């Protein structure tokens, strides 16, 4: 519990991107339980829809503020607020493809407002992402670790395919305060990020993502 992060916050995100010269749009509004570690997420494709690629690959672009930390692992995104933390992504899929992401998070009339600018680049037309034969991200681990004054954060990542194979990626984020509030040191945040419903054309989706931070054991 706590004064300015509450037991149950609301969001509102706004995205704004391009996937291979795509341009599109995104509205939508989350809440969780910031310190139970879970939320949820109603996206809507407001510009540039029904989009010619993989929902798969910006679902995760849509907030660590909801991790649950144990009390031995300062939870450096909470204490950024009010001002918020800003954070930066890159994501290399093994086929060439490339997603680059920016995000500013702050938080305003008691809720967290998320900004988001990505670009996708160099997808093979052929690919499972312009062709839309994702199915989902595996379960996954992200290893966390402080380096000049920031979080940062890498992970092996794995989406599912129609076919039945895998589609890897990693992933690396740095995670800056817009204040110098307590960094932790190195551990684990545990994510399973979930599509729990959407329409036919992924114009409408909705997500659900648990992230918890446990002690490394050394990998």
């Amino acid at each position: 519990n706590m004064a300015i992060i509450k037991e149950f916050m609301r969001f509102k995100v706004h995205m704004e991107g391009s996937v291979n010269g795509h341009e599109f749009e995104i509205e939508g509004e989350g809440e969780g339980r910031p310190y139970e570690g879970t939320q949820t997420a109603k996206l809507k494709v407001t510009k540039g829809g029904p989009l010619p690629f993989a929902w798969d690959i910006l679902s995760p672009q849509f907030s660590k503020a909801y991790v649950k930390h144990p009390a031995d692992i300062p939870d450096y995104l909470k204490l950024s607020f009010p001002e918020g933390f800003k954070w930066e992504r890159v994501m290399n899929f093994e086929d060439g493809g490339v997603v680059t992401v920016t995000q500013d998070s702050s938080l305003q009339d008691g809720e967290f407002i998320y900004k988001v600018k990505l670009r996708g680049t160099n997808f093979p037309s052929d690919g499972p992402v312009m062709q839309k034969k994702t199915m989902g991200w595996v379960a996954s681990s992200e290893r966390m670790y402080p380096e000049d004054g920031a979080l940062k954060g890498e992970s092996k990542q794995r989406l599912k395919l129609k076919d039945g194979g895998h589609y890897d990626a990693e992933f690396w984020t740095t995670y800056k305060a817009k204040k110098p509030v307590q960094l932790p040191g190195a551990y684990n945040v545990n994510i399973k990020l979930d599509i729990t419903s959407h329409n036919e054309d992924y114009t409408i989706v909705e997500q659900y993502e648990r992230a918890e931070g446990r002690h490394s054991t050394g990998g």
